[PDB]
């Protein structure tokens, strides 16, 4: 599914997200929209041989199994295709492990070079809310 910015600010709203440790919620729209596009279906595959899946860019290496990353931790407890469903649940539920991990949001690639420090309530601007 590809989320709207408004709708996909909703769903994050619900699922906990707007200020979970302190992480305002333009925060997590700016870093969906430079991970996936808001595409549930986004894959990338990297350089190592782990893949990034789904609305926020999860990777194998760590936090799910795709059965094709050897030596790889599943710390979400997840398949990494849960992550690609319409229903970001298992996304949030796993976003909300890797930010509590110490880097915080820098564990996004695209947050620390495109959303942070910028204003990121921008992403939330005309959304009932
Ligand atoms: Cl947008
Ligand atoms: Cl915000
Ligand atoms: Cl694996
Ligand atoms: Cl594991
Ligand atoms: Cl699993
Ligand atoms: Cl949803
Ligand atoms: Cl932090
Ligand atoms: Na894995």
């Amino acid at each position: 599914k590809v989320f709207g910015r408004c709708e996909l600010a909703a769903a994050m709203k619900r699922h906990g997200l707007d200020n979970y440790r302190g992480y305002s919620l333009g925060n997590w729209v700016c870093a969906a929209k430079f991970e996936s596009n808001f595409n549930t279906q986004a894959t990338n595959r990297n350089t190592d041989g782990s893949t990034d899946y789904g609305i926020l860019q999860i990777n194998s290496r760590w936090w799910c199994n795709d059965g094709r990353t050897p030596g790889s931790r599943n710390l979400c407890n997840i398949p990494c295709s849960a992550l690609l469903s319409s229903d970001i649940t298992a996304s949030v539920n796993c976003a909300k492990k890797i930010v509590s991990d110490g880097n915080g949001m820098n564990a996004w690639v695209a947050w620390r070079n495109r959303c942070k420090g910028t204003d990121v309530q921008a992403w939330i601007r005309g959304c009932r809310l």
